């Protein structure tokens, strides 16, 4: 019995000029 | 019994300039 | 008995000048 | 009595091979 | 009595090979 | 009695293999 | 007596999820 | 009597998730 | 008499993400 939870999150608020930004996220799971 | 979960959260609010921006995701899952 | 869960998520509002942004998700899952 | 200018220029001349070159560009004046 | 101003140039001149070049120009004024 | 002038110049002669160069200007004025 | 020669080779094979990918060959000869 | 050459090659076999990879091959010769 | 010659290659096998990867080959000959 195996359990894997990935949690990601971003958050952004009130921003101006952010020209060209990367908000990558990546997950991966094995078994 | 496998239990795999994954959860991906991008929240951007309030703005401005954000040309070429990437926000990129990303989710993979083997067994 | 596997269980595979993928979850993404993008919000954006209340913005202006994302000119070629790109919000791309990606999801892959194998047995 | 308020007065905004914004000026912008971008030349070229006498060139070869600029593929998928950008020439962006932006403004933006608020009161 | 208030006077904004935003001047930018870009020159280029006899070139070769500039493939995937970026000449972005912003500029922003508020009152 | 306020007065603000911003000047940004970028200049190039004379090349060869720039390939994916930035040339990036960013103004900004507030009151 | 001049003799130029220019030889470019870009191979894939057996892949999967190259979205937005670029192969891109440029060749120039003078004289 | 002058012999020029230039080769160039790029091999990629078996592969998953290159999303947005640039492969770019350039050759110049001048006489 | 002259002899001029250049020779890159890249090799990748077996393998996953690499999102963004840049294989960039350049060559220059003059006389």
């Amino acid at each position: 019995q195996l359990h894997q939870q990935q949690h990601q999150q971003q958050h952004q608020q009130h921003q101006q000029h952010q020209q060209q930004q990367q908000l990558h996220q990546h997950q991966q799971q094995l078994s």
